This record gives structure tokens, C-alpha cells and sequence, in this order.
């Protein structure tokens, strides 16, 4: 029943890391995470970012694929 | 190299994704996904996230492990 709209909902989220404001937000929140760090650690932090922020969502998004966590929560085989 | 600061960063995402103000957004998102849809298909969609998205949520916050994201992407050890 819920197995097509899961994985289409998983989808639209990942695709949604395309839009401006999404991306915005995502490195607001990787920048949030470094301020709390002490010298020298939040420019090595802020470093890795500007490096590191595409190679994470895209082994997120790996990891989330639809199909496997449809069937995870049991709506989709 | 960037081992110590990955394991922080993900560390620090890990225990955001338990804030309300983001469980919040990351439920405002998938309602969102659902409000494209016509009637009756909305509907449907809204019925399962009333009833999983916490179970969603959890998956995520299992993927967000420092060591297990920090060697992924190759900058920690396993």
C-alpha cells in the first residue's frame, strides 16, 4: 500500500538537496557544528567542509537508498 | 588529517537531528513532499507519514555514527 509513496518520499527529499535554499541550509548547519569547536579545531573543522560536503550527501544519499529503507520500516519486499 | 574534526561534525549532526526544531523541519519537509499530490494520492501520503516518519527518523540518525561516516568517506580508519 505505503511502499510507492515511501520510496517517492524518499526520493523528493534527496532530490531536493538540488535546490538553492537546501543547500544553504545544509552548510549553515555543517557551520553551525565547526562554531563549537576551540581553535585551532574550527578552522580544521571549516576546512573539511569546504572540501568534504559533497563526498557526505552523496554517501548519504548511498546509504538512503529508497528501496532499502522502504523495506527497513516494512511498507516495500 | 580530517579524522579528529569528522568524528566531531558528525558527532554534533548525529545529536541535531534529536532537536525539536529539527525534527520538525526534517516532518515539515516530507508533509511538503506530499502536498504536490492530488486528492485522494495527498491524503494517502499524509496517513504515512503520521505513521512512520519517526521510524524515518531513526534510520537517519543510525547513518549519522561518526565512525561509520568518517570512514566512509575515507578520511577516518574503520
Amino acid at each position: 500500500g505505503f511502499c510507492e509513496v515511501c520510496k517517492k518520499l524518499v526520493l523528493y527529499l534527496e532530490h531536493n538537496l538540488e535546490k538553492n535554499s537546501t543547500k544553504e541550509e545544509i552548510l549553515a548547519a555543517l557551520e553551525k557544528g565547526c562554531s563549537f569547536l576551540p581553535d585551532p579545531y574550527q578552522k580544521q573543522c571549516d576546512d573539511f567542509v569546504a572540501e568534504y560536503e559533497p563526498l557526505l550527501l552523496e554517501i548519504l544519499v548511498e546509504v538512503m537508498d529508497p528501496g532499502f529503507v522502504c523495506s527497513k520500516i516494512g511498507v516495500c519486499p
